[PDB]
């Protein structure tokens, strides 16, 4: 309705997850993941929201999302030293990184949440852009 | 004697100092060298900052592998101790005669933070910061 799709593509990501509840060591696989980025209006406040949704074509049980408003974004920008404002944020990652880039998806052992992480390698670092905690769509 | 110069250039830096900061663009000489610690024999990386006009402006820090590991941990560096100087010299300090250098002074000028940046479309792009001490 108010929802505007900004990005909807299948990406190659590394999916990481603990071996079990008691074994925190990760197992890692390269998997194809659908990433959807959209903007929408919060129904109670009318303010702009940025929604991130991750799914898989094979695994219907794999559904994670997070909606960011300007306040939530400021926390993210603060934690990852982002300079870009809330409105410019989606445009930059879409035009410069999502279109060398690495995506990591780290699952909870209970699969209640997953950390969506984006990287742009430098000659001296992994070049982490940001990580977003996405929650299971339940 | 054991000292080997890896870098010796005049760079443009922003000198910041305190309650709030005042900032000026200043020319600073940066010297990077490798040397042998006299007591241990281990390799050391030395960073020295000076100015031609201000003789009182003298700051240095010597990093060994252990000290470097702390720096790499604090700034998510992937490059090893031996490759570190080459990477910064060849990719970031080569273009300075989107690289920016900040030098942040102590109010008492006992120490200064030497910070290196490579701007990205989403961030300032801090590479690292080294606390240098007054010589």
């Amino acid at each position: 309705t108010s929802k505007i799709a900004l990005f909807d593509q299948t990406l190659i990501a590394s999916l990481l997850q603990p071996l079990s509840l008691n074994q925190p060591d990760f197992k890692a696989y390269k998997t194809k993941v659908k990433l959807k980025i959209s903007e929408q209006r919060n129904e109670t406040s009318g303010e702009k929201e940025l929604k991130f949704e991750i799914s898989r074509s094979d695994d219907f049980e794999f559904l994670f999302s997070e909606t960011l408003n300007n306040e939530k974004y400021q926390i993210l920008a603060r934690d990852h030293d982002l300079t870009v404002d809330f409105d410019a944020f989606p445009k930059v990652i879409i035009q410069h990184l999502l279109c060398p880039t690495e995506i990591n998806i780290i699952l909870d052992a209970e699969k209640n949440f997953c950390s969506f992480e984006l990287f742009s390698k430098t000659p001296w670092s992994k070049g982490k852009i940001f990580s977003i905690k996405l929650h299971a769509v339940r």
